[PDB]
């Protein structure tokens, strides 16, 4: 009814692997700027998939150990084979602004961050069964934030 579980993190592989542009906010000309902060979603997302044809028996409980966390979690993810094979953990990205918009000057604020899917191999035994499923981890970085200046 439990498994084993091995992740071959050396089998990782790298899938898409982006910098992502999140906004842009501009104002031009000392006068105070828009807000002080802005605060964004940050996700991370935990996949398993396993062989169409697999003999894991539905309801086998698949408890593994992500390298990508949010929040500082440390608790195993525990996965049920045919009802919970996705968990998504959420924090909040708090990010400062630029206060004064500096006189005879445009300033642009371009937000980015990163994003990654990567996948490794998982090998799965629950009595005389055994598996390699693959695990797919679809992770967001914090927010970054390029204050940019023109003279106009």
């Amino acid at each position: 009814m439990s498994a084993s579980v091995t992740v071959l993190w050396d089998k990782e592989i790298e899938g898409s692997n982006e910098v992502v542009k999140v906004d842009e906010m501009v104002a031009s000309n000392k006068v105070e700027f828009y807000l002080k902060e802005r605060h964004f979603d940050r996700t991370i997302t935990h996949n398993i998939t396993l062989p169409r044809a697999t003999e894991v028996p539905i309801g086998t409980e698949i408890q593994l150990e992500p390298k990508h966390r949010l929040n500082g979690n440390t608790e195993p993810i525990t996965f049920t084979y045919g009802s919970l094979e996705s968990y998504t953990e959420l924090s909040e990205d708090k990010v400062t602004m630029p206060e004064f918009v500096e006189p005879k000057t445009k300033l642009i604020v371009i937000l980015t961050r990163n994003e990654n899917i990567t996948s490794a191999p998982v090998e799965i035994s629950v009595g005389d069964i055994k598996e390699t499923a693959t695990y797919i981890c679809q992770s967001q970085s914090g927010i970054n934030a390029e204050v940019n200046t023109e003279p106009l």
